[PDB]
This record gives C-alpha cells, structure tokens and sequence, in this order.
C-alpha cells in the first residue's frame, strides 16, 4: 500500500532511502515511521531520480535503453526495509509490474545486512552507499553485495598508516563496544602486528557508561600515561565526549592525544564547550566532494512542480512549518500557510555520503552497460540474451567494473565487492582566541598517505613517540622481554666478550676471539712473542751471557792447565762433560726466548732434557767414584744415562706430537707456547730429580771430607741449597704461567751454582 | 497465480511439500515442474488436511481454535519453493489474506535450508520433516528451524555405536563425495576420536565415476583388507552398486564387511542381481511406524468427492493413466477413460516418512497449544496477547515441547532443535535358496541400543575384530607407535629389569628393585646373608680353626719351656706379641663370616687392620736386632707401631664413618658389604707393605745364616714366598667380589706359613 516513487523505464533498478525516521518501539509491529528525515532521505530519492534523467539523456552509455526505478521507504528500520524487498521480489517473481535488475542498497549496515540475506536467494545485485561494516566483505555468506564505500577496515588501516608515519609504537587503544568499535579495533589490532605497533590495552565502554565509568576508564588509560601518549579510539562521539568529561574532571588533558576514527570526524557538537579539552586530535572522514549537480537540480524544485516524488509535497510542509493548504496534502499540523515567496536555497546543506549516492547509481549503470557490451554488441536497444536478465552476469560485469566516478576519480571493485579507501585526515586546532575549529591536514588514498606535517604543531616539538623502548647503544646494549608487550627493552648491556649477535639476541663468540670497538662482530687476538725486552728475560739474558763467560773462561783455563795438582784433585777427564752440559743448559735459555716454531718446539725441551740429565749423569759417576775411594768405565755408564733421557723425549714425542699451541690464559689473553703440558715437564724433572736424590744420597755420605783444601764440605752445602731451590722453584713454576721465564731462570742458576761452587774454589786455588 | 490448497481456519499454518517433480534445466526460468510425485507429494497433503481436521475435532488441545492451512507446491527445486515463500511472507505482512503463523518445511534440506535463509528474516518458525543435513543443526545461521526428523550426525552415532558394540577399532572408511556424504564421514570421524576408534583410510568417490575408479577404489580399501574388514561406507546407493561392481570384477567378497548408512537402507534395487555380492552387511532406517490413521483416511478418496485438493484430481489422470472427461480436468494425454469401480487401494504403498509428517504438524500445534497456554489462561479461543501472533515467542514455546508422537514414542527438541534418533538396524541376510533380502536385527533409539546379536551369523564365528592390535601380552609385551594409526601396537616385550608403567609406556624402576613375575611392578632383592656352607667359607673356617688349634699349642708349649736353648735361640719376650697377632689374625677370619652388622662393620677393619701391622711391627723390631747383632726398648717401639695404624682405623673411620651398604654389584644382585672402599683397604695393606718391604731389607740382609740349626735362611725363603703371594693376591683380590672370602684367605694364610716357617722348626727341634 505504501506509496512507491515510480519512474518509468526499461531496465529498472530498485532503491531503499532512508525517507523517514525510525520507528519507535510501539509501532514495530504496526510499522508507522516517524517524521521525514531531510538530509538522510529525499535529498537522495531526488539524487537518484535525477540520476537516472541524466543517464537517460546521455547517449554515452546504454543507448537506446531506458531505466525507470522504485523508491521505497526504508525508515532505517529492519522491518520495514525487509517489507519493502519483499514487495521487490514478488514484483521480480510475478514479472518472469516489471522485474528489478538491481537495488541500492540502504544506508544502515545493520539493515543492508539482513536485506542482502533475503536478496542473495534471487540473484538480485545489492549496492550500498553507507553500509561500512566489515562483516560484509565476505562473499561466502554475502555473495550479491556492492561497496563504493570503504569498509571500517580500512578506516583501522588509515589510522595504522598514519601512526606508522608519526613513528609510534607504544600507543594506547579503547574502542567503542558493539557492532562498530569492536569489530574496528580488531581490524586495527590485526593490522598492528603487521606493523610492530604494541597496544597499552583495549580498553572497552559503552556510550551510556556512567561519569563515574569514564572516570575509571580514563584512569586506566592514564595509568599508561608517562609511556603511552596517543590513544587510538575506534569510537563512538558519545565516547568522546565521555572521555572528554573523564579529561576535564581528572585534569589529565595534554598528554592524551585523542586519535579518533569516523567518530568526532566535522561534528562539532561532540566536542562544543570542550575545545580545550581535546586540542590537537587526530580524525578521520570520507571524502565528500560537494556535487553541484545535485545543487542545481534541487534548489529549482518548488512542490507544485515536483509531481514524479510522493512525498516531497509532505516533506515541504515540515521542511518550513507551514501548511499548504492548496496543496493535496494539507496536513492540519502546521498552523500557518505556505507563503510562494519561499525558496528553499536557505539553509541548504547536501548529505554527506552524495558523492556516494551517485557513484552507486554510476556503478550500476556501467555494470549493466558493460555487461550489455559483453553480450548484446548488436542492437542499441536489449538483444535476446539479455531478455531474462540474471543477476549471477550482472555481478560477474559488477566486479570487473571501473570508470571515472561523479567524485572525479575511479571506481575499482576487488574480489571482496569494496571500493577503495577515500579519507581526509584532520586536526582539532586551535585558533588565535577561543576558536578552535577542524582543518584538513592531507589526505589517504587506497594506500598513499599525502599528510601536511608542517601543519600539525607547526614545529618539531610534536607528541614523542610513545614508545616502551628508547634506543639502545650500539656498543653492547641488547634488548630484552619483559612480559609486558613485544616492545618493551630494558637496553642491558652484553658480556665483556659478547657480541651484537641480533637486535634481540645477543652471543659471544669462540674462544680467544675478542669483540669489536662497536661489537659488530670479534677478532683474534695476536699470539705472544717472547721476544722482549722486560727486565725478567732481559735478566735472564744477561745470566746467561755471563754464564757463558765463565764457562767459556774456565774450560779454557782447564784445558791448558790440564795436570796440575788442583785440576788433578778432581777427575782431569769427566770435568768435559761437565762443561758441555754446563755450556748446553746456558744456551737452553736463549732456545726458550724466541718465536716458539715447530723446530724450536723440538730444540727447547731436547736441550732442557740432555743438558740436565748430562750434568747430574756425570755427577753421580763422580759421586760413584768417590763412594769407591771412601777411565774407559763411567764414560759408557754417562752415555747410557744421556741415551735414557734422549729415549724419554722421543716417547715424548711419539706419544704427544709437539704443534704450535694458541695457549688461551684467558679468553682476552693469547699466547703462543709449545704443547708441553704436565706430563711433558714433570717427565724430564722427574728423571732428574731421581738423578738428584741419587747424588744427595752419594755425596751426603762424605758431608765431612776436607780433602783438596776444603773441597766436599763446600760440594755438598752447594747441593743441599740446590735441592732446596728446586723443591721451593717446582711450585713456583706450577704456581704461575711465566711457564718460559720460570724454565730459563730455573736451568741457569741451577748451572750456575753449580759451576760456581765446583770450579770457583779451582779457579782460585789454580790463579 | 499457482493453485493452493487453502483450509480455511483461525490459526493458519503454512506448508510446502513436493507435489511435483523437480523441473529440468530447461525450465528453470520458466519453471514450469514436471509430472506429480505420488508417494512424496499428494500423500502428504492429504496428511495433513486430514491432521488438521483431526485437531479441529480435538476438544483435547486449542479448544476454541479453528487451523486453516495453504499447501503451495515445492517442486523439490528451489526456485520455486523461494516464490511459494515470498507468496508466504507477503501475505503475512498485507495481514498486518491472514498471517501465516508457521510452516512446514520442504522435503530436500538443500532447499529447507534456502527456505530457512529466506523465513529466519520474517520470525516464521519453521518445521522440516525430511531435512537430515547436519549444517542446520547451527542456530547462529538458522534460528527459526526445527526437526522432528534427526540429522545425519545421528547416522554416524548409531554406526560408531554398533561398532563400539561389535568390538572393532580399525575400520576402513568411505563416503559419498558431496554435501551428505562428506559431512557424514566428518561427523562419523569426529565420534570415532571420543571412542578410540582407528579408521584406515577416509576414501572419496562419486556416484559418476568409472567402473576402473570404482575398481582402483576397491583396491585401494582391499590394500588393508587382512587388517581391516569391516568398511563403513557413508554412502549414497550408487555408490554401494559401484563397490559391488567392483567387488564381482575383483572377487575379493567375503572380507569385506558393507557398514552403510541410509543408502542401501531398504532399497532391494540398490543390491538386485549381485544378493551373493554384499551379504552380511549392516545398513539402517528411520523408524517409519506405519500410520493407519492416513490408511483409512486416504483409502476412502475418490476425485469426486476430494474437491478440497485441487490437484488431487489431475494426479487420479496419472495415477491409472486414464482421462476422466466427466471429471474437469479431463487431461487429453490419457486415452482411455476412467471406470467407476476402479479403486485406489491396489499397489497401495505410502511413503516412509509418513509418520515425521504427522509427527511436525502435531509438534507444531502443541508449540500453539503450550504457548496459548502460557499468555492466553482466559479465553478458549484467542486471548488478546495473540492476535498479533510473532515468532519469537512461538519458537520459545516450540523448543520447550514435548508430547506422544503418532509414532508411539515422545518428541523432544534439544538446544538445536532436533528431535532423537529412532533407528532401526538391518542386515542383507541369505535364505536357503537364492532369496537373500533384508530383516531388522535390532533398533538404536536416543543412545541406547538394542541389537539382537543372535540374529547375525547365528554363530559366534563372527567378523574377526578389525585391529591392527593384537592383545599384548601380560608378562612386559608394550605397546609402540608405528606412526600410522594411534591403534598400530607392535607388542614388544620390555627389559628383564622394566615393569609396567602404562598401557603405552614402559619403565624400569630403581636400583636393586627387581620386576614380580607378571611384571605388575618391582621389589627389594633380599640382601646377602655371608654366613653359608659354601666350600669355599667352609675351607676358610677349617683352615682358621687348625690355625687357632696349632697357634695354642705352640703358645703353651713355649710359654711351658720358657728356657730352653731352641726357645731362647729367638727373643724368649716378643713372640707372645708374634702370637698374639696371629691369633687375632685367625680370628678375623671369623670376624668377616657373619651378619655384616655395624659394630661388625666396625670390629671386622679394626681386626684385619691392627693384627698384621702388630704381627710385622714385632717382625721388623726382630729382624732390627738381628742387624745390630749382625729388652725394654723395642717393646715401646712395637706398642708404637700398633698405634699407627690404631690412628689410621680411627682417621679411616672420621673420613668416611661405617654405614650397612646394600653392596649392588649388578642390579639383578643385592648384597650386605660395609662401606669399605678401595682407600679403606689399600691404607692398611699400604702400611702392611710398608712394613713388608722394611722387614724384607734387614731379612735380605741375613740371607745366609744357618745359625740355631739352619733359622734364617728357611725364613728368608718363607718370607719371599709371603711377598710374592701378597703381590699375587693384590690384583686377585682387586680383580674379584668375593672381597670377604679373599680377605679371609690373605689373612688366614699369611698367619698361617709365617707361624708354620717360624715356629714349626722350634717345636720339632724342642719334641
Ligand atoms: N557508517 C555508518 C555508521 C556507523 C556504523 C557502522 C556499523 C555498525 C554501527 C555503526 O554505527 C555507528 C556509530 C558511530 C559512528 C559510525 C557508525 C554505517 O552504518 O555504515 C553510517 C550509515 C550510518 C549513519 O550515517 O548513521
Ligand atoms: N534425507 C534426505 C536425503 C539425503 C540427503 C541429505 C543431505 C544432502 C543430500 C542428500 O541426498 C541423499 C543422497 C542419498 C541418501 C540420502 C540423501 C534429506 O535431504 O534430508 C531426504 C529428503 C531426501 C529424499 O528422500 O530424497
Ligand atoms: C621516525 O619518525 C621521525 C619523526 O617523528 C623521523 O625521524 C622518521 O620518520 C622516523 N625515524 C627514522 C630514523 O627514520
Ligand atoms: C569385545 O567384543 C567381544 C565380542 O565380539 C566381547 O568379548 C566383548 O563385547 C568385548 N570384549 C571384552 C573383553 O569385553
């Protein structure tokens, strides 16, 4: 029964406009809408009318075809919306009084939900113009369904881009609860992760939540506040003003910056009284280009003339208050008339999704064009295949469908039916006075960000990048994970000899290896070179040097002096080896001190084994010899004791091959030594100390001889202070790592004390 | 414009049922639907004509309530049940010619489930009484839906309930590709988890494919045929003809046990040709209690008087192909004319879902009964809190229900309204002859089943239970995984020293603990007792006690003749303490041989440890005099050298205190040894060889003294033999674990030839 805008046509696409209000609760049943909505409704049912006039006045697409429309009451209403489809679908049914080939979809996306589930079972092509919810970009539940508006989704994408632009990461998150902000702040949160942005914590309250509720709510957010400074509401302007309540209570303002969504996007009214409550946030709009098409065939409507639209006759009499009792309907509410002076220019201000409205009709009307190009390349007019028009081709032209919309760019629809995102950014500024007002601060396009920096807090003093993590040193400073978030570092330096392993991980590498200036990577360290000129080798030198003199000095003087009586009181044919081993364990110093190649691995521990051996070999023959008082003999007993120590090095070496060892004191400390461990030291100092022990045994027997002017007394004092010294020295060797140093200084004196008190007393007696 | 059957009432119910066929692809638009459905169709309308006029002259349930109904053909296609929909829907919103109150669904669920997408938006409760789909079990996405029939899901329960009864856990698993058949062996899958049930392999074909894709599948189920016998198919009937295609070409029958689903359920058409392909196999149907009501209340019909069915008429033209020119639908296809007497009672057969059908429409009419009983308590007829009748409460009152069904038994709707399952099991059983056919063997009703097992083989020379299982055996058999199914055991035994921990999983307890015979668990291995008849303890006593009874003499044979000169040839003063060590020595023989308690623990070391030090410190202070030679001095120094190894036990003891030790030289073995470890008995034979090897040196000495008759060379001789035996026995006491017997010996013998070679000289000398 309901009145049906009707314009005559061809191919007839159907419309849901918002005309009227909501009903209330008491007529859900009996279905009677409420007052008629101005900017919501006819201006779009006069949108589309026109549309369609122009479209069939434009011989630039479907030629010789003519398209007529309905116009049914959708009172923003499920039920009355759902009334009204069935009335299209029977008109479809009984047609197979003319069959619709496409709807615009109405505006509420809770409506345009339930009207795409009745249209999806008769192929019938949906278009939305205001329908923005998320849930709508399926395509397995709902197949038939058109956005030429951008879902919220890509509201959250904006708002992710512009944060991603403002370089922040510690941001907090609330959202309004229902079917908008919960859905939005997934979106977001989903396209956060993407991003490395952490969230504080989605907060979550209603538009009705009490003064007290938003007290709590802000607390919570400021409980964040030091760290987390930009707080993204995917909000409600109810929301807003509550926060804004919450803000001028608690007194917290400043820190907060207010990022919204399409909530306080131009509407003042949110935020009126509060201007310095929330200065300096961040919103969002779709882009509204002002049709002036619509303008100029609008204003020149007076009712008399404008017969095609039922009930703008209706509107005009609640457009001004007054009753045209002239008029057909003359409604008995207004009490004055309408006077004919009365344009309707004055406070003229179009809908804010026109642009919308248009590239809908725009979009189905080169679907259907495209579509007949595909199929119908023939007659200007409707070829046979198109007779029993199908939706499933319809949409199949639908989706692959783009062109130059009424806005002034194009129309893409991707696999999910949307078209792309068309928002401009903008700031709530303060003017010179008590004026702050919205200004534009750039724009976002399908993926390109173009955003006026220099605009917003017109310095470099903006809002510091909530952040949980200030950037660590680059020298050894790792992150860490706290448990909070995924971007909160405690900067803890690495090890001493660690590396930057990763941003997140830190390693040290292997051994002797030590880091960088900066830690980028580690290096070995240089080798020792025992080569010095510190005073210990350099004193060990000189010994030596001196060493040698006196043997060099001495043998000489034995050698020419060899039958007097002194030289005589000792064996005149044994002192040789005496020497030999004497000058050999002199030059096992200099061998020690120098780079430790492979051959001197082999020389150094030949010379620190024979010469020792050698010496106390011809020792205890000489002790042996005395033993027999109180020489082709000992000279072969002196050969087998050499040959047991020469045997020893060999096994030595057959068991432990020497190699050039990196000796690691330390992991910071490299040093380049022999491979002679424990058992190849103790080895040689074991043969010569059961060497020892065998001659302190022999000679402790004639303690007490002053045979040859005082000769055994003075002998064996001398041993008992090298056995001493050898006992004191083993630990002191074991007990430090001046392994070279210790050996020098340990074969040098033990030769030393050893020509000094054998040979010294001869020396004196002889000159 | 399509005909309807319209009862006129107060409270009207709607209802599609399938009149006529479904319509080819050539008339899809067009729909005009093919010939009229007997069984399906016209039975049902008249059903429920009949029903509610049965209702209407019920008294017992809506007193003052008149039930009209619209019966608008369905075609089994969905496109027109959509029309026949809207038709619906649009009548009852012009209502608000009167409003549909409820529907009765369509047959096909792929159309009930269009249906539903199309009334869930209007709050229009609808009733389906063929729909078996499980996706409509969902009351997020189909709110407005009810079943007196049950869903497919309950197929599977009763399939995975039979097989639970059988006893079977690897089963091979086939299903009709496509919306039944999938969904059912995802159904049949899921209820197999919650009962350990393996399948083999989850097999997939059409009912299209090849007689080679039938073969391949054949073998590709027989791949596992020794394993796995029983095969449920979720199939369609086809699918069972193609399998027995399969099974005649391949001739693998027998092994392969055909579990379907309401495929084959009753369909003798399905089977006919191959009775000796598929024997023995099980399938099921719904309980389809046959309804005399409709009997009597259709047997009755003849065109004439039937004038309330408008198409009743036409299907009398179709029924016996003859044209009834009287009649006003005199159909010119038909030649003959129609008699008289023809009846219709012949080839009388009605459907197999007639008593679902009687079933909703009562379900329906108790949720009116029970919901006017809940808001209108007043008035007989319509109270005021009904005459604008919604959906919302009539579906709250509808899942609320319950009461006797035609059938015989209840109807209850759980939350996703859903009525129980009402099976009945059914087997393809041979007669004598080649008359194999159908007979029921039992029912499945809401869970409980009640299967006549008797009935199936008549033996128990059943199917073999399908497993790839084995029951391991008791004794330590464990179950593995073999990574192919969770029922794949291969039984092999745990180790000798493991138990059962699980069913799965194998363990072996702790040390010393051994398993029980079936290996339920593990116990302590009684201890060693080391006080047995065993030879070689038996020896070591025997040689203690002639030791004991040969020391006594000798002791008061020389306390006797105590100045002799045999007696005084040695120190007539210190060999009380040689035979006081010796006797203690002898007794520690029997010190080791008992209960290793822990005062023996102590009494044993202390024993073993001073009587051969006393022994050898008395030798050594002997074999001193000698040396001066070649008393109260040595006695201080032989008390002395007691008391070294006195405050070696004591130190030993500080160290490391006594503890009884379950000595575990394996873990199958379990003795009782002290904690005497190798330091423990290497201290005390330490400083025994100390003194050994110093009495060896002042002995070796006097090699060759045959002073007092020939003494110290026979003692010499005995004291190398005592040095090599102690060398001897080291490493065989190291090399050994009867560290308690070889103690003994050492002890027992080492006493035993030093008092034999020392004493037994003087005793033949002095008798
Ligand atoms: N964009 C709207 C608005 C929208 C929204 C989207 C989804 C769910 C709820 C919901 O309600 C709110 C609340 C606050 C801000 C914007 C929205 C749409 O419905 O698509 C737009 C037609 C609606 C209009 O202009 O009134
Ligand atoms: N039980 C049915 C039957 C059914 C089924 C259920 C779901 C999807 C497909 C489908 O097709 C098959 C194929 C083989 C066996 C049984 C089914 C139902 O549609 O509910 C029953 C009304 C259908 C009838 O009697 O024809
Ligand atoms: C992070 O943002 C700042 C401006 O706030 C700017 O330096 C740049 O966009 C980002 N930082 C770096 C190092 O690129
Ligand atoms: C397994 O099934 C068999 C009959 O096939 C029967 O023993 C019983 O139901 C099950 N087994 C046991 C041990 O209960």
């Amino acid at each position: 029964r309901r009145v049906v805008a009707h314009m005559p046509g061809d191919i007839i696409i159907g419309a849901l406009f918002s005309v009227h209000h909501q009903p209330t609760v008491d007529k859900v049943h009996e279905r009677k809408c409420g007052a008629v909505r101005e900017q919501y409704g006819i201006q779009r049912v006069e949108a589309m009318l026109h549309t369609l006039e122009r479209i069939n006045s434009d011989p630039t697409l479907l030629p010789n075809i003519t398209l007529g429309c309905e116009i049914r009451d959708s009172c923003w209403h499920s039920a009355v919306a759902l009334e009204q489809s069935i009335e299209f679908i029977r008109d479809s049914l009984i047609s197979s009084k003319k069959p619709i080939v496409g709807v615009i979809g109405p505006g509420s996306s809770s409506v345009a939900i339930q009207v795409q589930n009745l249209l999806q079972l008769f192929n019938i092509p949906q278009i939305a113009y205001s329908a923005t919810s998320m849930d709508l970009s399926d395509k397995t539940l709902f197949k038939y369904f058109m956005r030429v508006v951008p879902s919220d989704a890509q509201q959250a994408r904006a708002m992710v881009d512009i944060v991603k632009r403002y370089n922040w990461t510690y941001v907090s998150a609330v959202h309004t609860e229902g079917n908008y902000g919960e859905s939005g702040m997934e979106a977001f949160k989903d396209m956060s992760a993407k991003e490395g942005i952490c969230i504080a914590h989605s907060y979550k309250i209603y538009s009705n939540a009490g003064e007290q509720s938003f007290d709590k709510l802000l607390k919570k957010l400021t409980s964040h506040l030091p760290k987390a400074r930009v707080v993204a509401c995917f909000c409600e302007g109810m929301t807003v003003r509550g926060l804004l309540m919450a803000m001028r209570r608690l007194g917290l303002a400043g820190e907060f910056l207010l990022l919204g969504s399409d909530g306080w996007a131009d509407r003042y009214d949110v935020t009126d009284g509060y201007q310095r409550e929330a200065v300096g946030g961040i919103t969002i709009k779709l882009q509204s280009p002002d049709v002036k098409w619509f303008d100029d065939y609008y204003l020149k409507l007076r009712p008399e003339t404008n017969l095609r639209n039922p009930w703008f006759q209706e509107f005009w009499q609640h457009r001004f208050q007054c009753r045209l009792e002239g008029f057909p309907q003359e409604n008995s509410k207004y009490n004055k008339t309408c006077n004919s002076s009365l344009t309707l220019k004055t406070h003229h201000v179009q809908d804010s999704k026109m642009g919308f409205v248009i590239n809908a009709i725009y979009s189905m009307a080169y679907g259907l064009h495209n579509m007949q190009m595909s199929l119908c390349p023939g007659y200007a007019g409707l070829c046979d295949a198109m007779k029993p028009i199908d939706g499933r081709k319809l949409l199949e032209s639908l989706m692959k469908t783009a062109f130059t919309g009424v806005s002034g760019d194009t129309i893409l629809f991707d696999e999910n039916g949307d078209s792309p995102g068309r928002y401009e950014i903008m700031n709530f500024k303060e003017m010179g006075k008590d004026y702050f007002d919205y200004i534009n601060v750039g724009s976002w396009d399908n993926g390109e960000l173009k955003m006026d920096d220099d605009e917003v807090w017109s310095k470099k003093s903006n809002i510091i990048r909530s952040v949980c993590s200030e950037p660590c040193e680059k020298g050894q400073i790792k992150v860490i994970r706290k448990g909070e978030v995924s971007c909160c570092w405690t900067c803890t330096p690495c090890k001493e000899n660690e590396y930057v392993f990763d941003e997140y991980t830190c390693k040290a590498c292997q051994l002797g290896s030590w880091p960088t200036d900066d830690l980028t990577g580690c290096d070995l360290i240089p080798v020792q070179y025992l080569r010095w000129g510190d005073p210990e080798p350099i004193a060990a030198v000189v010994f030596a040097c001196l060493g040698l003199l006196a043997t060099l000095f001495v043998t000489v003087v034995f050698i020419i002096y060899r039958d007097t009586p002194v030289v005589k009181s000792s064996s005149r044919e044994l002192c040789y080896i005496i020497l030999a081993g004497i000058c050999l364990g002199y030059l096992c110093t200099f061998c020690l001190i120098a780079k430790p190649k492979q051959i001197y691995c082999y020389l150094q521990r030949i010379g620190i084994g024979l010469s020792p051996a050698m010496s106390y070999s011809a020792l205890v023959t000489k002790t042996n010899r005395i033993a027999r008082i109180l020489a082709c003999a000992q000279l072969v007993i002196a050969f087998i004791l050499i040959c047991i120590q020469l045997g020893i090095i060999v096994a030595l070496f057959i068991m432990e091959p020497p190699d050039i060892m990196h000796d690691y004191p330390s992991i910071r400390e490299v040093y380049l030594i022999c491979n002679t461990t424990n058992l190849g030291v103790v080895a040689p100092l074991g043969y010569n100390g059961l060497l020892i022990l065998a001659c302190t045994f022999y000679a402790f027997k004639t303690r007490n001889v002053p045979a040859n002017f005082n000769e055994a007394k003075y002998i064996a004092f001398a041993m008992y202070t090298t056995c001493i010294i050898w006992l004191a020295f083993v630990p002191i060797y074991f007990g430090s790592n001046y392994k070279a140093i210790t050996m020098c200084f340990s074969v040098s004196l033990s030769a030393t004390v050893l020509l000094g008190c054998m040979f010294v007393p001869k020396v004196y007696i002889i000159l």
